[PDB]
């Protein structure tokens, strides 16, 4: 029946500054990372900004190394706020990461979703996607 | 192929104390309620306890009131700490809702999931699931 929804996917999403104590062969718990990206539309115009941080958290019996990611995207549409968990080995490997994300301003206001991204080649822009519905 | 968890599914979770300020009727962002509950097995043995709070955070423009629990379970085989997002609605309509967990101690350790609940009957024992895996 009813639904309302906000997508922009074919993000190209360079990274303009990062710095970070996360050993990236081998990280360990209490490690974190800091950042400032940009991110372009389907088109490769300017959609805006995000800034935020990680924390290698914890690790599982079966390996996965649980990060804690918060950020905030400042976008031409509107702001968002995102934070959650991804597996640190998903990431090296170029597999699709992401989070839950709420609607601050302009058009997200009332909606959530999630804030998606994946590494197509090291410190090469990476894609992202997001998605936010009523 | 490798697989390891740890279920505890048919919980009995008796509410012991609960004070809030929550509307039910017609929930108000910044309205929050803290709660000391029971958990039994499906062979009504205590299993443990859960200390947590809840918080209206947000409505969507679809209606939806988005609740931040966060909870600390003490169970006979190890501790659990679990926080994240329900729909306020789920919870009065007996729909099943829950949030990601994580192990700190005893079995759990190096494991997550998620810890699940729903409504039977209001101001009667919920019904609780646990699922970490490795």
């Amino acid at each position: 029946g009813s639904h309302m929804s906000v997508v922009h996917e074919g993000i190209w999403e360079p990274q303009i500054r990062n710095e970070q104590n996360v050993n990236v062969a081998d990280p360990q718990v209490g490690q974190i990372g800091s950042y400032y990206d940009e991110l372009y539309d389907s088109s490769r115009e300017l959609l805006g900004i995000t800034i935020g941080r990680y924390e290698i958290r914890y690790k599982k019996v079966g390996g996965a190394v649980l990060t804690y990611y918060s950020e905030d995207l400042f976008l031409r549409d509107g702001i968002i706020h995102a934070e959650g968990w991804a597996d640190f080995n998903d990431v090296k490997n170029g597999v699709w990461v992401g989070y839950p994300a709420v609607g601050l301003d302009g058009v997200y206001r009332g909606l959530d979703g999630r804030r998606e991204w994946r590494v197509i080649e090291p410190d090469q822009p990476v894609e992202a996607r997001i998605s936010l519905h009523g």
